[PDB]
């Protein structure tokens, strides 16, 4: 007998190039957790059904994972974009929902059975901003590009420009793409004739990277800002040495010294040789939660005898209340499930001129 946790992840499409990394830190939280009994003795058993990277993928993982699959909860989906139209079928079916990477406004306020532990744009976005000024305290003039298809991307490009205009900087342009362009030689040689001092690009991985390579194919030279999306060293294949320099915040830092971090770290580093990303430890955490709460409600009202749809809203009433010790750090839940979470980091892309091979360097 085993307890069922959900995770619908984007494990296909494009999407997966973000998807894959939180896969991985599920994966090491299911073995970290179960290696220590479990919940209380019982295994947990996570259950992945890939959401592909549309809406209505994400929607009918949801709802197989609910209905044929039993889940006590689910971690996901791994976009914004696919939570705001799949959260609401969890929300009405009264299933906990914790997002590990969903960083719009508005995710936890979805409804009751919606909370996240990954801060929000508002958050985590103006770090990179600052960190630019200080490597150049003369930039003046900002240029803009996000992907108007993609809800976190919209969401985090409002950030990215009001910060711009708090620091005093000019507002150059506002270039807009898709996520499923591959070519931005028009929006780029825009923003380029204004003679930008630092580029902001809101989108995902293969789009941020691919834009990223021609910004500098087309010679510009200034600093450039990744947010969220392009927090991969899958774009590290897309833009080659063209990604030296790309600062992107981070919600994570694997030299974090908090114990179970350094453990996750270990055992991460020990399989994919390099250090875990930020969405890889976000993954992690979203399992942890739900050990954690499944372990204080056992404990309190023994899980194999509560009948599922109590156990769901139990589940989800008690993991609101829990604090949690994990990768991210100290966290704890809004009454509305936003996460609680005190530290933000920037890292900057470092390539090897070859092209072949990078790493991010987490900035002091
Ligand atoms: C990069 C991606 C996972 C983004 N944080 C989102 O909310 O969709
Ligand atoms: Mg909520």
């Amino acid at each position: 007998n085993t307890i069922p946790i959900g995770i619908a992840l984007a494990q296909t499409s494009n999407v997966a190039l973000l998807g894959q990394e939180q896969v991985a830190g599920a994966k090491i939280a299911e073995k970290y957790f179960n290696d220590k009994g479990g919940v209380n003795g019982t295994p947990i058993k996570l259950i992945f059904q890939d959401t592909a990277g549309d809406e209505a993928g994400t929607i009918n993982a949801f709802q197989t994972l609910i209905n044929k699959d039993k889940v006590v909860g689910i971690v996901g989906p791994t976009l914004s974009q696919q939570a705001f139209s799949a959260n609401p079928i969890a929300e009405r079916a009264k299933v906990p929902v914790v997002g590990p990477s969903n960083t719009a406004k508005g995710i936890p306020e979805i409804g009751d059975y919606v909370a996240r532990v990954s801060a929000p744009v508002s958050v985590v976005a103006p770090n990179s901003v600052k960190a630019a000024l200080k490597q150049n305290p003369n930039i003046k003039k900002v240029a803009v590009f996000f992907a108007q298809n993609d809800a976190f991307s919209k969401s985090e490009t409002e950030i990215f420009q009001q910060t711009v205009k708090d620091q005093g900087l000019e507002l150059v342009t506002v270039q807009k793409f898709q996520t499923t362009d591959t070519d931005f030689q028009s929006q780029a040689t825009n923003a380029i004739n204004l003679k930008p001092d630092l580029v902001i690009i809101s989108g995902l991985a293969a789009d941020g990277g691919n834009l990223v390579r021609q910004l500098r194919e087309l010679g510009y030279q200034g600093a450039i800002i990744g947010g969220d999306g392009l927090n991969t060293s899958n774009v590290f294949a897309v833009c080659k040495a063209l990604c030296d320099g790309v600062l992107i915040a981070q919600a994570y830092s694997p030299e974090y010294t908090g114990e179970i971090n350094k453990a996750f770290r270990q055992a991460y580093v020990d399989q994919y040789k390099k250090e875990p990303p930020q969405f890889s430890a976000q993954a992690f955490a979203a399992v942890q939660v739900y050990v954690e709460s499944l372990k204080a409600l056992d404990t309190k009202n023994k899980v194999s005898k509560i009948q599922l749809p109590e156990l769901r809203t139990e589940l989800n009433k008690q993991l609101l209340t829990g604090k949690y010790n994990t990768p991210l750090g100290e966290i704890s839940f809004t009454p509305i499930g936003e996460v609680v979470q005190k530290d933000f980091y920037v890292a900057q892309i470092k390539m090897e001129k070859d092209g072949s091979q990078g790493k991010f360097t987490f900035l002091k």
